[PDB]
């Protein structure tokens, strides 16, 4: 008891280019203090691109949505028992 | 239409267990402040209790439920409002069976 569990998120389908979208990374149950870290393609992350975090959420937010923010972003959420993880990926149609 | 306000499509988790914490998201994915945001459950408008919080932010809305319970079950809308027109989306927070 006490590691985190986060809550499934993906990305809507129906994003398109130039739209600002979010991601939310929170858990539905865990001890505080939570460490939010987000990878794109696995890897680390650009004024557009924003991350905003809180005591138990943290926010991705891409804005204007485009060629360049299509990719397989991971929230990986750690507190001192554990951690858990989800990747989604970010498609647009063809405008 | 332009400045009117439109919103990121979101649903909640489709299995959720008594007892957890879940979140719904309201943010927009285009439009003009200022913006007005709004929650109804069941189509009635969202009351304050002890473990239904609403969190308002500069141009966004989080709706937190802890402790889930089937006191909560229910569909939950949130709409967009601004000079220039609305949007909303309606989530369904369901229990199913084990």
């Amino acid at each position: 008891s006490g590691a985190p569990k986060l809550q499934p998120f993906t990305f809507p389908k129906t994003l398109h280019e130039g739209q600002t979208v979010k991601a939310i990374c929170t858990p539905t149950e865990g001890e505080r203090p939570l460490q939010f870290q987000w990878l794109k393609d696995g890897h680390p992350l650009r004024p557009l691109v924003d991350i905003k975090t809180f005591e138990d959420y943290s926010l991705l937010k891409v804005s204007s949505v485009g060629e360049k923010d299509i990719g397989n972003y991971t929230c990986i959420v750690r507190n001192h028992h554990g951690s858990d993880q989800f990747t989604t990926s970010l498609t647009i149609p063809v405008a």
